[PDB]
Formats: structure tokens, sequence, C-alpha cells
């Protein structure tokens, strides 16, 4: 059909981008900055899901802070205490990039150049894949001496956007692994609505307290107060500042298990759904004070600071990859009627 295509074009004067469309959806990915999908919309429904840079934002200001737009991939997601952890008798020590709390945070792959690996239209789906090759020549290799390849595989269709994230350890040693996304959502996501019309639901299990450096204390709690609304009628995310860490569980929705989040605008009878595979065990919600018409909903394979917590790996979610072993997780983003 006419709405199935993939276009490579120039953005910000000298950067390649890929725009892709299938099943009424259209997306835009920026390989040069984190392979970030900065736009996902359904123009006929008038819905734009992901927070996208405005025309006036300079490339350099995007590249320096891409995590507040689109789908920023994190490695590791969130904080490592003092930028250091051990694996067996090996010490990893990273330069501090969160000064106030003395942590290493989020990783560099979100800021880095990825290369286009595949572009394919097939049946009525559009597939775009980008990869990041981390080699011995990378300036960061001295701090994390494991060759690896990350891949983001995006499949767009009438079912929305499917994101398959994978990484393979190409090194000769066991590689620490924690992955997530700093995903940035429009609230509201449709014209003729308001931020106050949006409710956020999340399939939370427990709340995890954070200390004054934003590191987990290791204590977890049943949802209390407003947190309970994530499982019932939804939190009015724009009403006040929110910065919270939860573990995730499956819930039952319409005879089927579901893990993830959704953003409901009852006024427009539309729900944005962010479905996450079981590989995603924790989630940070952060709305940047709630006054900027967006919120971040941030899935993670493990707890914040997972390499350092005094919890078993089955709880923390910290993982390692053996040589040539891979990890993969899947998320889906789509729109549905309420």
């Amino acid at each position: 059909n006419k709405d199935l295509w993939i276009k490579e074009e120039i953005i910000w004067s000298e950067h390649k981008c890929i725009r892709f469309a299938a099943g009424g959806y259209e997306a835009l990915i920026i390989p040069d900055v984190g392979g970030n999908v900065v736009e996902l919309k359904d123009t006929n429904k008038g819905v734009t899901i992901l927070r996208t840079p405005k025309k006036d934002l300079k490339f350099e200001d995007f590249k320096n802070r891409p995590q507040v737009y689109g789908l920023p991939v994190l490695f590791p997601p969130n904080r490592i205490d003092d930028g250091t952890f051990k694996l067996g008798d090996k010490t990893y020590k990273f330069p501090i990039n969160e000064a106030k709390n003395n942590n290493y945070i989020h990783g560099f792959i979100k800021n880095s150049k990825w290369t286009v690996h595949k572009k394919k239209i097939d049946q009525d789906k559009a597939l775009v894949e980008v990869v990041f090759d981390f080699t011995k020549e990378n300036e960061a290799y001295k701090y994390f001496s494991h060759e690896f390849q990350f891949k983001l595989s995006y499949e767009l269709s009438s079912k929305g956007l499917k994101q398959t994230t994978s990484v393979v350890n190409l090194s000769s040693e066991e590689m620490p692994l924690s992955v997530g996304y700093h995903s940035a959502f429009n609230v509201p996501f449709i014209e003729g609505s308001e931020d106050s019309n949006c409710r956020v639901k999340i399939s939370i299990d427990k709340f995890w307290k954070q200390d004054s450096r934003n590191l987990p204390t290791g204590e977890s709690f049943a949802p209390t107060g407003e947190q309970k609304e994530y499982l019932e009628n939804g939190v009015a995310v724009a009403s006040h500042p929110i910065e919270s860490l939860f573990s995730l569980k499956d819930i039952d929705v319409n005879g089927k298990t579901f893990r993830g989040a959704c953003i409901e605008d009852a006024s427009k009878n539309t729900r944005v759904v962010y479905e996450m595979s079981s590989e995603y065990k924790y989630l940070v919600i952060w709305n940047d004070m709630g006054d900027k018409k967006y919120a971040c909903i941030e899935p993670q394979t493990s707890i914040i600071n997972s390499p350092n917590v005094k919890l078993d790996r089955s709880v923390s979610g910290f993982k390692t990859l053996k040589p040539n072993e891979s990890w993969s997780g899947v998320c889906k983003l789509y729109i549905e009627n309420m």
C-alpha cells in the first residue's frame, strides 16, 4: 500500500536519518545519536507518542542530552555508585558523569554514532536495524575492556512499533550487563487535549526507596498512597514532580498477561501502550517536575546500581554475559481505543 515505505534523508543539514512507515504509523530514527527513534506517530489518529526535538533545537544540544527525547538506549540504565563496581576480583572504575551525587549514569551509547544495519519492507511491515560496534579502538575501551555489539531492531506494522534490543559479548571475558531505556513520552499525545487529561498506569510490584544520592537503600515496599493508582485508575502524571523506582510484575488485562505501562486520555478515548518483555524487571518514572508536557517511563533489566546492591541476582536482575553470549529484550508501542 501507499503507507508502507522507508526513506533515508538528511536532517540537521548533514546527518542521515531514516523515516519509516507501515500500517498507518510513521517513525523517525537518528543513527548518529544513539539510534534514537525520536518520533512515532499515527497521523490519521492525530497521535504522536514520543517526545520529538522541536525545529529550533540544534543538533549539538540534542547530541549532548538525547535522553529527554524518543527512545534513548541505556547501558547501564541509571546510576553506578562512585562510578565503580567489582565483578569477581575485577574492578571497573568509570569517570564520574553525575557530579552532584558522584555517580556514573546512563552510559555513552545513547550519545554515540550507530550505523544502519538493515532496511527492509516485507509483507506490510517496515524493518530498520541499527548497530553499535564497540571495539578495542574506542576511547572508552580502557574503562570497560569488552568488545561488544549492540543492535536495535525496529519493526513497524499495523500493530505499532516492535523494538528488539540485543547485545552480544564479543570479548574473551565475562561481561557485566544491565540495559534500559530513558523513553520520553508526550503528555498529552493528541491535539485538543491537556496534560491534566492523561493518566499513567504501570504494572508495578514493589516501590524501592532511594537515598539522597538517588541510590537504592535496598528496602522495598508495597505501593502506598498515590502509587496504588498505577494499578487502578492511573496517576495524573502532570500534577506534581515524580521520580520513582519500581519493580515490575505481570498483571491480567482482558484475559491476557501484560507487563508495562500505558497513558490513557479518556477525553479522547485513546490509550498509548508501552508493553515490555519479562527481561525488563524494574522501571523508573520521572516527569521532569511535571510541567514540560512529557514524562519518562524507563524500563530496566535490573535495579539502579545493581552491580553493588546486597541482594541476590534473582532479585537485583544484575546479569553477566559469557563470551559470545547474547541478551535480548522486546518492547512494543501502540495506540488503541478505550
